[PDB]
């Protein structure tokens, strides 16, 4: 109930929200049906449109205008925003050369530069180049300032989602927002862009970037405008705001355009109509910049220039529907679209079997252009699972089509030519961001980066602590000309032993075998060396990784590796080593096939045995160092350590068997050698972040062996690759992935063929960035290098996308 009978005479788009009943004037109120009954009248003032022209300079005032031309606008605050260039013989600001701001240039009064954040949907990366003709603002601000050739959204990528990731720095598996529709079972309500639910507090996860400012007493502008509101007037009530008295006046404000996307879903995202929606966006962005100039706050202010996502090629046609696929269609809900979201269609349905479902939409076509994933099987980089509101079954869409659950969903509801809601790593789907201002470095192009880092740095650029998220704090320092976060490494929490040679062979009983029995004071002398880690500086090139929990685990030398072995998981926790351009692969000779060794510097109980793996007859074994890279015959046999071992299913040892045998060999052609770090993950309750033992679901039949959900690799090498990855002078290059160990390989639809037509595929869509393995191991990696922390969490944020230009 709303008792419109109040006004808004001095109170429009007032910043506090009055409470029910009583009646609303704030950028929101229209949206809640609730405006005070003059809200029209007094607050969306349209007459004589918004531009000054020559005959209104000087006018007496009339406060029915929408904007003024009468010389007391400035100090009201209400000029039109380009009545200095009309009026006063100014210049436009797009017309002004770029100065470089060195020093914030603020007004008496104003305690910080103002942030001010231009949000725009649907603005898909390359627009910035390829519509730079046509929007003269936007790329004064890109080439003036910092800018990325692009940034990553998060998946999927849908509008909700990524604006809320902008505001929280959070994964929509952590805010709540895990698409633009949703059912939480646990409230039993429904989530959706019609209707009046999406308004109730309990979806709204995390704290965005409005309350952490409120909360740690820097104001804020209200950041959501009602859709009736015209963009010129948002940009106005900017603007006015800014002239609010200092004890009155917002530090960070929030301006939204729903175009581009608006137009890209009718048009595709370059049709020939897309040029006026980009001229407009632009349009819009002068006017801000020129009111700025007016208020002498565009060498004060920091702007930010940011979209939620892309838009790629889709029409009608386009679309798989489920009912060429299941018998019981009738059974599920679908969630439908660039994303596939399935569940039972009633509760009380006793004959609903999600194994069946896989089963039916796995690999039935030829061309088939989705693929469907348990959500704890999709790619770890999405980090879309932990959320009670993320089905169990997601089907991953190929870029360009569509599903739904049956044909007449699609008619009875083409017309669309646009949409967007893919992979996050699709050229497609990436947006937009620049930044400009004092804060802002000059001219300054940086990488493409995630949207998850930036609310630490709107954090920063408005000096707020963030609350916790996922962005990693100062891995975007390189942005900033100051106000930058100088963090500091995590302390290791466990420090390793170092075992010697402890064990005698017959104390063991592994039911192993190894037919290893042959054999100085020459080399007997350069095997100990090897053992206490003589060649460990060429092996593990950025110091161990750091152990960031309580645990109890050996550091164990070799020849051509090192490992940190632990003895509660019973294997290692990572192996480290390193391949030069020049080494040699060779084969497991014949006689030592089935090798496994004791390894006498670890105690049996603390120890695999080979029997488990001979009884568990769907469990195999496979090796973290490769023994097809050894050094020589007689290193070769380390590698057949039992404490090199880990458990895997032959469906996964053809994937791990052909990166070791093939691909690590082609990684060091082609980047000058690499170092190569593997390990297990164990992450059971698919939450991103290591389990600990009590929540290990498999291990080796009859044995205390847990069974990895993943295994990973991080790949690094010479950014300069005309230096050798072990001597590298300078910034490192990066790729790691995070490979699903998995019974079968279901996953790949062409994996009866030659592992050279499929594994480097699944790899590739299974890549990670070195942050999202620390997360899932609570190893720190990259702490003794001579480069600064703040490239070196930049590189841990780097993912490997493998998509084209
Ligand atoms: C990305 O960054 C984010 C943010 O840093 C990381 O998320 C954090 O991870 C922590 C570990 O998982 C987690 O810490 C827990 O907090 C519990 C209380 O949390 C509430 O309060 C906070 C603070 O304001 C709030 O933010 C939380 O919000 C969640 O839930 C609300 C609804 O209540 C949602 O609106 C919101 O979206 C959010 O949901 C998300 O997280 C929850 C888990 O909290 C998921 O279930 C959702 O799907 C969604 O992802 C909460 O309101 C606290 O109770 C926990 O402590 C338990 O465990 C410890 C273990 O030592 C133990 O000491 C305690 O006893 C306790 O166990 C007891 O409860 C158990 C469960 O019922 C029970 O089994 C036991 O037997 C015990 O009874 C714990 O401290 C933190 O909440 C989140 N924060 C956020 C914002 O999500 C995230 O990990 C990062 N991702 C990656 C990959 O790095
Ligand atoms: C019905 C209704 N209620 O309010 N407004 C309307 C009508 N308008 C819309 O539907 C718009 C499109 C969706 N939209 C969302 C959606 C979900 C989360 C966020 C936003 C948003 O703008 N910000 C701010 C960030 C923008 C990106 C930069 C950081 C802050 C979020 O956090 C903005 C409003
Ligand atoms: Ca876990
Ligand atoms: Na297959
Ligand atoms: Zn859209």
């Amino acid at each position: 109930w709303t008792a419109t009978s109040g006004s808004c005479k001095g109170r429009c788009f007032e910043l506090q929200e009055v409470g029910p009943p009583d009646c609303r004037c704030d950028n929101l109120c229209k949206s809640y049906s609730s405006c005070c009954h003059d809200f029209d009248e007094l607050c969306l003032k349209t007459a004589r449109g918004w531009e000054c022209t020559k005959d209104r300079c000087g006018e007496v005032r009339n406060e029915e205008n929408a904007c003024h031309c009468s010389e007391d606008c400035l100090s009201r605050g209400d000029c039109c925003t380009n009545y200095q260039v009309v009026c006063k013989g100014e210049s436009h600001w797009v017309d002004d050369d770029c100065e470089e701001i060195k020093v914030p240039e603020c007004p008496a009064g104003f305690v910080r530069p103002p942030l001010i954040i231009f949000s725009v949907d649907g603005f898909r990366a390359s627009y910035m180049k390829k519509g730079s003709k046509v929007m003269p603002n936007i790329e004064k601000l890109r080439s003036c300032g910092t800018h990325a050739p692009y940034m990553r959204p998060v998946y999927p990528t849908k509008t909700f989602p990524n604006l809320y990731t902008l505001a929280t720095g959070l994964y929509p598996e952590s805010h709540g927002i895990v698409g633009n529709s949703m059912y939480d079972p646990v409230f039993d309500a429904s989530f959706h862009l019609r209707g009046r639910e999406k308004f109730n507090h309990r979806w709204w996860g995390g704290q965005p970037l409005w309350i952490t400012a409120t909360k740690q007493g820097v104001r804020a502008g209200t950041f959501f405008w009602s859709v009736s509101i015209p963009h010129e007037r948002r940009i106005l009530t900017i603007l006015q705001w800014l002239s609010l008295p200092d004890n009155e006046r917002p530090s960070v404000y929030a301006f939204y355009s729903e175009q581009p996307d608006f137009s890209g879903h009718k048009y595709g995202p370059f049709g020939p109509e897309m040029t006026n929606p980009l001229r407009e966006i632009d349009k819009t962005v002068g006017q801000l910049m020129d009111g700025l100039k007016q208020l002498r706050l565009h060498r004060c202010v920091n702007v930010i220039f940011v979209g939620d996502h892309g838009m790629e090629d889709v029409t009608c046609d386009r679309t798989e529907f489920l009912s060429n696929y299941l018998t019981n269609v009738d059974d599920i809900t679908l969630v439908p679209g660039t994303l596939g979201r399935i569940r039972a269609k009633s509760i009380n349905n006793s004959k609903y079997d999600p194994k069946t479902i896989i089963a039916a939409l796995t690999c039935k076509k030829p061309d088939q252009h989705f693929k469907p994933y348990m959500k704890q099987h999709l790619p770890k980089r999405l980090h879309y699972a932990n959320n009670r509101r993320i089905e169990d079954i997601h089907l991953l869409v190929d870029r360009r089509w569509h599903v739904a659950r049956k044909p007449l969903d699609v008619y009875k509801k083409c017309f669309f030519q646009g949409d967007h809601g893919f992979d996050n790593k699709v050229n497609s789907m990436q947006t937009v961001f620049v930044g400009y201002g004092p804060t802002f470095k000059y001219r300054t192009k940086v990488p493409p980066f995630e949207n998850i880092e930036l609310y630490n740095v709107m954090c920063d650029l408005l000096g707020l602590k963030p609350a916790p998220n996922n962005g990693t704090h100062g891995s975007l320092n390189h942005l900033l000309r100051t106000n930058t976060f100088r963090p500091t490494m995590p302390d290791e929490v466990s420090r390793p032993n170092y075992p010697g040679i402890m064990y005698l062979q017959s104390e063991f009983d592994l039911g192993c075998t190894c037919d290893d029995k042959v054999e100085n004071k020459l080399e007997e002398l350069n095997k100990r060396l090897h053992t206490k880690g003589s060649t460990k500086e060429r092996h593990l090139l950025y110091g161990r990784p750091a152990v960031l929990y309580r645990t109890s685990y050996d550091i164990l030398y070799h020849t051509d590796f090192e490992s940190g072995y632990s003895e509660i998981f019973l294997m290692p926790l990572w192996t480290s080593y390193t391949i030069s351009k020049q080494a040699e692969v060779s084969s497991i000779p014949e006689h030592l096939t089935n090798c496994v060794r004791p390894d006498v510097r670890v105690s049996p109980g603390f120890s695999q045995n080979c029997l488990a793996y001979k009884n568990d007859k769907q469990m195999s074994y496979g090796f973290l160092f490769p023994p097809y890279l050894s050094s020589s015959p007689e290193a070769k046999y380390d590698a057949f350590l039992v404490t090199n071992m880990v458990p895997m299913y032959p469906a996964f040892k053809r994937v791990w068997a052909y990166f070791q045998r093939v691909l690590v060999k082609k990684y060091a052609s082609e980047r000058n050698g690499v170092n190569v770090i593997s390990g297990p993950i164990f992450d059971y309750n698919y939450d991103g972040l290591r389990d600990t033992e009590d929540e290990i679901k498999q291990y080796v039949e009859g044995s205390s062996i847990p069974v990895p959900t993943h295994y990973y690799s991080i790949i690094t090498s010479c950014l300069d690759f005309t230096q050798p990855a072990d001597k590298c002078d300078g910034p490192l290059s990066v790729s790691s992935f995070i490979l699903p160990h998995r019974p079968d390989n279901d996953e790949s639809c062409n994996s009866s063929e030659d592992e050279s037509k499929w594994v480097e595929e699944l790899m590739k869509m299974h890549t990670a960035r070195v942050r999202d393995i620390e997360h899932l191991t609570g190893l720190d990696f990259y702490r003794k290098t001579s480069r600064s922390y703040s490239e070196i969490l930049t590189l841990k944020t780097y993912l490997h996308t493998y998509e084209s230009e």
